[PDB]
This record gives structure tokens, sequence and C-alpha cells, in this order.
């Protein structure tokens, strides 16, 4: 249920992502909120600004946990994520952990809070 | 921060009693609350206690790695994600994890509507 659709919109966001984060810009909004490690950012503009300030070539989205939850009884969805990243020809991946609450537009969502943090062991 | 110190006001407490005695969190949580304990599904507080008691292991304490959080609406709710470390029975070896907790506003204090937890293997 709310696992299929935070599976399919968090798979597109991922897939945009390692292809190319520029063009992330219509999965927020004015209101929505990066919390990227220690960057904080507000509105599509500036948040799409932090994601291609990431001086990689390429990365690679590894998802190994994804888990939904309705987060109100309104349609919007909770929905956590840890996996592996791997950036440009490193080996070996660094853990992530990320959070959305997506927000019902059309037949998906949009980003309203984003919360996005690597792991180190 | 703002929200992080509000967040951490709550997870802190909310941790204490976790560690102390887990069976008296009940009250942290309401009828529609959801948890979601490695992809385990409860809902409500009776069931979702009874779930964290369940858990096999006597003595557990944890130590916070990374806590995030904002604002989850503009109407006061907040969202918080994560990270650290659960040590039991007094163990040497700790084990990660990764949680989010959707935070509903009441009085001074909150209650859990959203809880999702992972362990996060080191």
């Amino acid at each position: 249920d709310f696992n299929t659709l935070a599976q399919n919109f968090t798979q597109f966001y991922y897939n945009q992502f390692d292809t190319d984060r520029s063009q992330l810009g219509n999965l927020y909004r004015n209101e929505s909120m990066l919390t990227f490690e220690t960057s904080q950012l507000q509105g599509a503009k500036d948040i799409v600004e932090k994601l291609v300030s990431l001086p990689f070539q390429k990365v690679q989205h590894r998802i190994t946990t994804l888990d939904a939850q309705p987060a109100s009884p309104y349609g919007d969805v909770l929905v956590m994520i840890t996996g592996d990243l791997l950036i440009d020809e490193e080996q070996n991946p660094q853990r992530f952990s990320q959070v959305f609450h997506l927000i019902p537009d059309g037949n998906s969502y949009y980003v309203f809070n984003d919360i996005f943090r690597l792991n180190y062991s």
C-alpha cells in the first residue's frame, strides 16, 4: 500500500538524482525544506542548488531499507530510507539515512520535508 | 537549533524512559499511532508497547549520533530523524539504528504519531 506508493515515488526520485540532480526542482516547492547534513535550505531553488553543488561526477543510490506510513489521515506519507551511496569510482559505499514527508500532488507527490544524513561507523 | 532543540528535548525524554523501562512508554503514543519496527507493523499504544517490551534484551541504552528535525507542517508538528547506537546487556558492541518520529503537540510536550525504526548494520 503506502510502501508501494513510497517505493514508486522514491525510486523515481533517486533515479533522477543519479541521472541529473539539477532537474529535481519539480519535486520540491517554495515551502519545502532540505536538511542536508549540516546544510539547511528552503525552496526548490536553494534545495536544488545545494544538491548540484555536490562535487561528484557520478553517484548511485542503493536502497537497503524502505518503510512508509501515512503521516496523517489526509493523504500525506512519511518515508524512511537507508542505503548505500556509491560516489564516483569509489569501491566502498557510504551509508546514508533519509526521510521524506510527501504531500499528494496530482497523481504523485512533492517533497515537503527532506532530511538526509551520511552515517559513519 | 530551534526544532533540533525542541525535538531533542522530547527524544531525550523518550529514550530516557525507553532505557529505564520501555513498558511505561504507552503514555507517549495514541490509538492512531503507528510503529514500524524492522517491518513489523503495530498500531495503538497497547500493541506498540507490547512490541517494544517483547524485544529480547533486559538492559538497553541509546547513544545518539545525529539528530535532525524540521517542522512537519506549518501547524506545530515536528519530524525528527535520529541515527545512533543501541547498547544492550551492558555489552561493548554497539547495534546501530536509524529512527524517525512524527511528533504531535500535546500541552508543552508531544506524543508520537509515526515511529519508524530500523537496525542499520555498521
